[PDB]
DNA sequence: TAGC
């Protein structure tokens, strides 16, 4: 059964990112046509994860999102082995090599610093960096460092609100914000 | 994933 929340996810992301997320959605038994909400939550968070990259030096950044699972536990292990940092018990979105630290990038509709605790309190590693980022411009950093320039958090604040925006135009919004 |  074919809905608009799918159709919408389609031309509103590139192909990369949709192929990604249905990968992802497949590799644990999920169904893109079905579970749309989800289908546009992932490709969302694979979008800023990769705009945040985007944002260091070039060799700033590790991306563990995005990889099949095997391989993207293989590359934390290589990192945690060469530095000697905390093996993080849930896979991390990137590695930060010019502040040694893996971040934990979140997407949230509730007010940030509920998805911040949430995460916080699902962390065990302690030294993760936790980076959360609100559909109202709106954002939450571990010790209020927020890693990038100012400017590289501005065009993912933007972008995920023109995404609010292109939702609530269909009638989408509600039911996205509400799953 | 992230909202319950
Ligand atoms: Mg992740
Ligand atoms: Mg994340």
């Amino acid at each position: 059964r074919g809905s608009h929340m799918e159709d919408f996810v389609r031309q509103c992301f590139n192909p990369m990112i949709v192929e990604l997320a249905e990968k992802a959605m497949k590799e644990y038994g999920e169904d893109p046509k079905i579970e749309t909400n989800k289908f546009a939550a992932i490709c969302t968070h694979l979008e800023v994860c990769f705009m945040y990259s985007d944002g260091g030096s070039k060799h700033r950044f590790e991306i563990i999102e995005g990889r099949d699972r095997i391989m993207a536990w293989t590359v934390v292990n290589s990192i945690c082995n060469t530095t000697g940092v905390e093996k993080p018990k849930f896979l991390p979105d990137l590695y930060d090599y010019k502040e040694n630290r893996f971040i934990e990038i979140g997407v949230t509709r509730r007010e940030v610093h509920i998805y911040y605790l949430e995460k916080a309190n699902k962390i065990k590693s302690e030294k993760t960096h936790i980076h959360i980022f609100s559909f109202t411009g709106e954002e939450m950093a571990t010790k209020a460092d927020y890693t990038l320039d100012e400017e590289s958090r501005a065009r993912i604040k933007t972008r995920l609100f023109t995404i609010r925006q292109e939702m609530a135009s269909r009638s989408l919004w509600d039911s996205f914000r509400q799953s």
